[PDB]
């Protein structure tokens, strides 16, 4: 039995509306309704891994589990093997695999991350989950951000709550956040921003979205525009919506948006809006292309509509050589030549460098770099050639290729990161000095940069 070398991972994300589910919600699962859609010919083959994010859920672990794996059976007739379930109030993530996977899956973290102070904390924040699957960390988080058209900057601090202090992956990366720990991350959930249009344009969105014509609307959606300012969700993708917005609905129909104020709304508006998404980010160079994005047509329980997203995912096997793992591979070295940190901090200590990988038996830290001032008032932090000779565990091109370094810049005065980056070793040659980059961020803003060269030996 080989081991694979992509996957499919299903995530939905619903927003339930505190309404129990109708009978049948199989069209989420097939990814049919409005949008990027699943093609017809696939609906018997089953994802790898379903990846289910709800939010104001009013049934229990045992009653959703029930209807989700029940669900997945009628479509695939395949009975689904629970990894991991976790739930914050009414926010809820469940992850279920095909029974093959069992033995592929492991280190599986669940967390929560509960947003706001005394008014509002109490009902908003994230849920999550990672694991191993093969050589290959996974993970997910499901966030229901604040409500409401004038807070998009509050929804901008609870995703960099959420970043900052959900403890998923290997607690060994401590100076890196999510966005840094997973070869893969998806985040998804009713995120809550909105179409930023005046209330009085209401019938003129819905005419917009009869129509499907939902070019002048996206480009007032807030979450797209925050994240072309950079003021949220940097460094993450999301695939083109093609489908209406998922809220708000009349429920038991999809024929009417409910947008007028209410005293059940706080006598705010709720034009039609995409709170409903899905975005990822992966590491460099690893294979991740979304296969469907979309929204179902026919469950209409909720003032929301559910949305699916697909995606084919690069993994990797867990590999073993001769040597590593539990020794170094002496055919095997990674070599930096001319690298330079270029930092945002108006600060003066000293910086070293922390590389860490699980191509290494542990973490490493170099010396620390010179300190230059850069034409345009920057700090560059300059390494030369003096960076370490770094010894992976394989020196087999098959498994080094495929591997990542993560960089952290630490202030030697507090020993605190100043940026985060990522390194793909999936070079165009070996034995050959060629340009490497990372972004640097602190808290998922950017903060710098990092580039120079490296010089990658395998055993071919
Ligand atoms: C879509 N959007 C809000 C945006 O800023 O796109 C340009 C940057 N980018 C390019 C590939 N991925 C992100």
């Amino acid at each position: 039995q080989p081991e694979p070398d992509m996957i499919t991972i299903f995530i939905g994300t619903w927003n339930m509306g505190n309404a129990p589910p109708p009978k049948k919600i199989t069209s989420w699962f097939l990814s049919k309704g409005q949008g990027k859609t699943r093609d017809d010919s696939a609906d018997y083959i089953p994802h790898d891994i379903y990846v289910i994010g709800t939010q104001e859920d009013p049934l229990s672990e045992k009653e959703w589990l029930e209807i989700l794996k029940h669900s997945l059976q009628e479509i695939t007739s395949v009975t689904f093997k629970t990894v991991a379930i976790h739930t914050l109030w009414n926010i809820r993530i469940v992850v279920l695999a095909k029974p093959e996977h069992e033995n592929r899956i492991s280190h599986i973290c669940t967390d929560n991350v509960k947003t706001g102070i005394a008014n509002t904390l109490g009902n908003k924040g994230a849920v999550g989950v990672s694991f191993m699957f093969n050589g290959t960390s996974l993970g997910f988080v499901n966030s229901h951000l604040t409500s409401g058209s004038e807070k998009k900057l509050r929804r901008n601090q609870n995703y960099m709550n959420i970043l900052r202090f959900l403890a998923l992956g290997d607690k060994k990366l401590s100076p890196f956040n999510i966005t840094h720990r997973f070869t893969h991350l998806f985040w998804f959930g009713d995120l809550n921003y909105r179409v930023d249009l005046p209330t009085w344009e209401a019938e003129t969105i819905i005419q917009k979205i009869k129509q499907q014509q939902y070019a002048d609307l996206l480009s007032h959606d807030q979450l797209l525009t925050e994240r072309r300012e950079q003021k949220v969700f940097l460094h993450f993708e999301e695939e083109e919506i093609t489908f209406a917005p998922t809220y708000r609905f009349e429920r038991l129909t999809r024929d009417k948006y409910a947008y007028t104020k209410q005293k059940a709304t706080g006598m705010k508006y709720n034009l039609p809006s995409w709170c409903d998404r899905v975005l990822w980010k992966s590491y460099p160079l690893v294979h991740v292309v979304c296969q469907s994005y979309g929204s179902t047509s026919d469950i209409m329980t909720s003032d929301h509509s559910p949305v699916f997203a697909t995606f084919e995912a690069g993994v990797t096997s867990q590999f073993v050589s001769k040597n590593g793992p539990g020794t170094v591979d002496s055919q095997g070295q990674i070599e930096f030549l001319r690298c330079y940190a270029t930092l945002k901090t108006k600060s003066q200590t000293k910086f070293y460098l922390e590389f860490h990988s699980s191509c290494l038996e542990s973490f490493v830290k170099s010396q620390e770099g010179e300190n230059e001032e850069g034409s345009e008032g920057e700090l560059v932090v300059k390494f030369g050639e003096t960076l370490p000779k770094l010894k992976p565990i394989i020196s087999d091109p098959e498994y080094l290729l495929d591997q990542h370094i993560l960089i952290s810049i630490k202030s030697s005065d507090s020993d605190e990161s100043y940026g985060e980056g990522c390194i793909a070793l999936r070079l165009e040659a070996t034995e050959t000095q060629l340009p490497i980059y990372t972004p640097l961020t602190h808290h998922g803003e950017l903060t710098g940069h990092f580039q120079g060269e490296i010089k990658l030996q395998t055993s071919q």
